[PDB]
């Protein structure tokens, strides 16, 4: 299948890919607006699992894989700046594994590269909680939304909590039979070993606060890569790039500035 | 042994027994759980360091929990007014409190409408007011149990590692094993007593009544505590006159029993200068 996407600007091209559940759209809110200033072009899109293909089921991570190699080719952009967030860094991660050629440099977010146990526990959880099929009350939904994303920082501020509650309407998270099976592309075993063989510059960004995928194991990454290097953002949940979009956005801007297309 | 004694008549006009604990010998220390606590979980890491410190200690169980787990109906004035009841049973009034989160708040209270009672007291994790995040997880949590759904087995413990631990803790393998097997060894009952515990908490600021509050307290805030953040704590501290703040660095909302020594040592250095 060919997925929607979206194409802005011209220049030097960047690919981002979002996170389990998120959309392309989840880029334009902070993101593509302060690349496009810096001249670049930016290509958001669905993965599988998102949107129309929110019914795909049986996929892997090496279908995401392909999908994102596909696009890089079907667009004529190889090889492009990869941004990535958690799956999507584990994709990026992937796609320069099997093809080296399709990418120039990458920013990896809220990653890892093996089957640690925090992931473990998630998965366990996140997929009882889909058999079961039991609704979490919107309320304590939003909660966990809350608490599983978000610096200490940001819940001690009234108004930002108030907006990140408001701003959870604005992004309703369907439980579907593809976000069921992106559960599933994630690392299965130790694939630092793999990440060794990796020639492209790369910058991990550890988020200080994350739970879901802690800052370490980003650490990790960035050894294994042998021209990776490793950046942590104090202050900043697995949304890091949405809590804190300018820390963050200078840091990949500083980055992708330093290295060739 | 098996101690009662008598709770404060309800809202609905009934009196009830609670159970109670009573060790040692010495300066009478009364302990006040948290929400869902027993007082038999001040026995791992507390009592046995204040009995060889000297201190007898009194523990007990709150209203919703245990024996009377099924109690509904009562609200923050009934738990004062049984903490004030254990008090003037044992005769050991001005006491020395000791209060957790929903305990430190009941101990708040009980020094601002019955201060004769209690000496001085130690407050850890606690707030005088809920902020907006707050406020949403007291809403959050009574509309899980109102609605009837269950939450799966897993999903359950996950959501009660992170909410409880530092991220010390949470990033050492080893200890997240230890301690998720520990909830298997105190398991926390969803009953209408702890539905009802959700409601004594501020519903409204306190910070000014606390002003008034004369007695020596010492206010101990977690710094990974997210169910009560430090700077909840730390208001409590700045608007009692005589009370002073510390902060115990990598401890979740359950501390005291995480890091039992440092905690330990605070409240007992705190306890040897009061008044
Ligand atoms: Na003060």
């Amino acid at each position: 299948i060919n997925l929607a996407y979206d194409d802005n600007g011209t220049g030097d091209p960047v690919v981002f890919i979002a996170g389990r559940g998120g959309a392309g759209r989840t880029w334009h809110p902070h993101q593509v607006p302060a690349f496009l200033a810096a001249g670049y072009r930016c290509i958001t899109f669905d993965n599988r699992g998102i949107g129309a293909t929110e019914n795909a089921e049986g996929f892997t991570t090496q279908t995401m894989v392909a999908d994102t190699a596909a696009l890089i080719e079907t667009l004529d952009i190889a090889p492009a700046r990869v941004v990535g967030v958690s799956m999507g860094a584990f994709i990026a991660q992937e796609l320069m594994v099997v093809a080296p050629e399709l990418v120039s440099s990458a920013v990896l977010m809220a990653t890892r590269g093996r089957l640690d146990r925090a992931r473990q526990f998630f998965n366990k959880a996140e997929a009882e909680l889909y058999d079961s099929g039991v609704q979490l009350p919107p309320t304590y939904d939003a909660r966990a939304r809350l608490l599983e994303n978000f610096s200490r920082k940001t819940l001690n501020d009234d108004v930002a909590v108030g907006d990140w509650i408001a701003m959870f309407s604005m992004w309703p998270i369907k439980s579907t039979p593809g976000l069921r099976c992106q559960l599933d592309c994630a690392p299965q075993t130790n694939r630092l070993p793999a990440y060794r063989n990796i020639a492209a510059p790369v910058l991990v960004i550890g988020f200080a606060d994350d739970v879901v995928t802690p800052p370490y194991l980003g650490r990790e990454v960035a050894d294994a890569l042998p021209n990776g290097r490793y950046l942590q953002i104090p202050d900043a949940g697995h949304l890091g790039f949405f809590e804190r979009p300018e820390a963050v956005n200078t840091a990949m801007l500083k980055f992708f500035a330093s290295v060739k297309a």
